[PDB]
């Protein structure tokens, strides 16, 4: 199989569910027992990313950071050391308005490599999306970190996330480009 | 009056109230009608800072950033341009439950110069404290920015905030040093 590149946007704005994605199909797929299903490679929920490995599934998944922020510079693919998913805090319900919010969370599996490591309130650093500071107030910045990501069957995608909101600034609409399979 | 320097720690961990402080007295003072009370100069709430001016009070207060991060470098005191408090989102209740929480907000006066400008999720930038990237997860970091701050009567303090939590990591326990009055 030759390396195919696709740019994908997925609406992961809902808090209650994840959007499951197949590298080989290039499509969102329906998943009803994610921990025992090899038909998905990566899942998205808000700014969280899950892989089919570790605490999130029974597959051969995992992820590394290439050290690059340009996909065209990440040309050597590692053969080992694809860190697997761990448990962390996921927001599963969020009600908000001008006067307050109420939220609920669950401990679930996710990829710290891609998501970043979370603080006690679930905000993350070191992955695809970072807090950024400037005089107009803090924003999210795309880190542009380029990941290598094993899918459920172990074949590797090169993945870079490039947006976290749509053109109307609806948050949790995620865009990424991936090239798959690579070796 | 000669310039006096004091290091102060105030427990501003409660969400429901502000801690009001007098520069001249070097002490916390009790305040109810804060918008009509010249006996306070600076108030603390969590990581928020309020001055007796603008949307927060009828006084002659306000603030500037000196451009310095060392108090001993901020030796020329501006005579004009002390920005006054504006309205923004203040968290006035936080209630934890076993698997989630609830927060309530109010729009109140605060100093953007010292607090930082807030985004739509309430994170501030450009003031004394910034929620920021790190390899173990995101954390608040001290900017060490040195401010000049007019009190209610217009007399100026040099102020630098140097901690946001106590030794047990209790959040919202604020340490600052100030020198007052300066000209």
């Amino acid at each position: 199989p030759e390396a195919v590149t696709k740019t994908v946007t997925i609406d992961a704005s809902k808090y209650e569910t994840w959007q499951y994605f197949s590298f080989s199909k290039g499509e969102v797929v329906n998943v009803t027992d994610y921990k025992n299903d090899l038909n998905w490679d990566m899942a998205l929920h808000r700014y969280d990313v899950r892989l089919n490995c570790g605490e999130s599934g029974k597959g051969k998944g995992g992820a590394v950071f290439s050290g690059k922020t340009e996909m065209d510079q990440a040309t050597t693919v590692p053969t080992d050391g694809y860190t697997v998913d761990v448990l962390g805090r996921i927001t599963v319900k969020y009600e908000m308005g001008p006067d307050g919010h109420q939220m609920e969370y669950e401990e679930q599996g996710f990829s710290e490599v891609i998501t970043g490591k979370k603080n006690a309130q679930g905000f993350a650093s070191g992955g695809w999306l970072e807090f950024s500071h400037g005089p107009a107030g803090p924003t999210y910045k795309l880190s542009k970190r380029v990941f290598f990501v094993r899918g459920a069957d172990g074949n590797i995608a090169k993945v870079q996330f490039t947006d976290y909101q749509d053109a109307e600034l609806k948050k949790g609409v995620i865009t990424f480009t991936y090239t798959y399979p690579v070796k």
